[PDB]
């Protein structure tokens, strides 16, 4: 499994979802993560009307592809 | 500022929200960004039912006192 993969189930004790979370957590690579956390949040917090391109640009997205796609707005 | 408050104007060109972004970013610790993205993800990962204690918590909330809320579910 990914690290964006790992869901709690709805009959699974918290403690054992985060066992999960943080196993899966430290087989991912640490470069990996960061940049989908960060590319998350900046993806979060732009504008509504940039956010729609953002998103129909579909996942994995390279910042130069972003900043590509907003050109104008 | 904090890499949180970063939001892009709708008024403001894509490139220098990105830039304001990451000027921030830079500036804040790598250990303080990383464990707000693990516990961003790990809430918003978690069932309908713990998802509301975790967020009832308010910020902050510490593993620990995460998992100590969530007992018995």
């Amino acid at each position: 499994t990914s690290i964006l993969d790992i869901r709690q189930g709805p009959k699974e004790p918290f403690r054992d979802y985060v066992d999960r979370f943080y196993k899966t957590l430290r087989a991912e690579q640490s470069q990996e993560v960061k940049n989908w956390m960060t590319e998350t949040l900046l993806v979060q917090n732009a504008n509504p009307d940039c956010k729609t391109i953002l998103k129909a640009l579909g996942p994995g997205a390279t910042l130069e592809e972003m900043m590509t796609a907003c050109q104008g707005v």
